[PDB]
């Protein structure tokens, strides 16, 4: 397949809406990524969000091309693949690599929150790496505006991936966008350190979640995590979104600031 001067050489994944392909410009040899979307209101929103994005830990938007009922979303290519592929099942990854990616994830989330944007699907599959292993937050199809004209809007729609969602998202009619993103960053952190997800959803029915609230840290995935990153997770994975730690205080955490090998 092809679009204009770009050849679509290889699939890079597929979401709820479309497929992402590796686009090699036949002339310049430049390699980008193209989200191919079939058929209207959400894509106009997504482009609007993407156009604003200007940060080193956020996937750069290049432009869009419409070819009838098909939309092509040209984005920055992260040659290093995803963070998912760097996590070893049941092991995770080395602590210094986990801390580095967590720092870059915080920088990107701080950025998005700064411009009133919530990602709503922070998980390893949406965290891509460049050639120098710099983390990039990708896929903005679930992203939305939580702040406009310095007025905050509570979210009501239930969006995301169940093992990453904050518990208020399942139990509340309305909730603040930012503690939802902080929570998923905490699950990403857990995955990086234990190569395991803590539960299937943060609901009282799920025993693994109830075990966490009871402080049963002698259980997986918690027993694989060192006491210092575990202290941070104790503050991130808090049920009440008002009691939950914010990025300014995450930036003050001992493990966050711990010099690592
Ligand atoms: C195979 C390999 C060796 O790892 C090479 N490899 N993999 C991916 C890429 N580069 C890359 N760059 C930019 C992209 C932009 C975007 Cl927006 C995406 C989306 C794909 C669909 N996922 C959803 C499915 O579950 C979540 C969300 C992200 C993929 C990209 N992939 C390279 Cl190079």
């Amino acid at each position: 397949p092809f679009v204009e001067d770009w050849d679509l050489v290889q699939t890079l994944g597929e979401g709820a809406y479309g497929e992402v392909q590796l686009a090699v410009n036949r002339v310049t040899e430049e390699a980008v990524a193209v989200k191919i979307v079939d058929m209207p209101e959400n894509i106009k929103k997504e482009i609007c969000i993407l156009k604003m994005l200007n940060h080193e830990n956020v996937i750069k938007f290049y432009g869009h091309r419409r070819e009838g009922n098909i939309q092509y979303l040209f984005m920055e290519l992260a040659s290093g693949g995803s963070l998912f592929d760097r996590i070893e099942p049941d092991i995770g990854m080395p602590e210094p690599d986990a801390q580095r990616f967590f720092h870059q994830l915080m920088a990107g989330v701080v950025y998005l929150h700064g411009i009133g944007i919530t990602h709503r699907d922070i998980k390893p599959h949406n965290l891509l790496l460049d050639e120098r292993d710099n983390l990039k937050i990708a896929d903005y199809s679930l992203a939305t505006v939580f702040r406009y004209n310095n007025r905050e809007r509570l979210l009501n729609k239930m969006c995301g991936t169940l093992p990453y969602v904050a518990p208020e998202l399942l139990k509340r009619r309305e909730f603040h966008a930012e503690p939802v993103d902080v929570w998923s960053c905490g699950i990403v952190l857990t995955a990086m350190l234990a190569g395991e997800l803590p539960w299937d959803q943060p609901s009282d029915s799920c025993q693994e979640y109830s075990d966490w609230k009871e402080k049963k840290t002698y259980l997986n995935p918690w027993k694989k995590i060192d006491s210092a990153p575990l202290a941070l997770l104790h503050k991130i994975l808090v049920e009440n979104p008002s009691a939950r730690i914010t990025i300014p205080d995450i930036k003050k955490d001992r493990w966050y600031n711990k010099p690592l090998k």
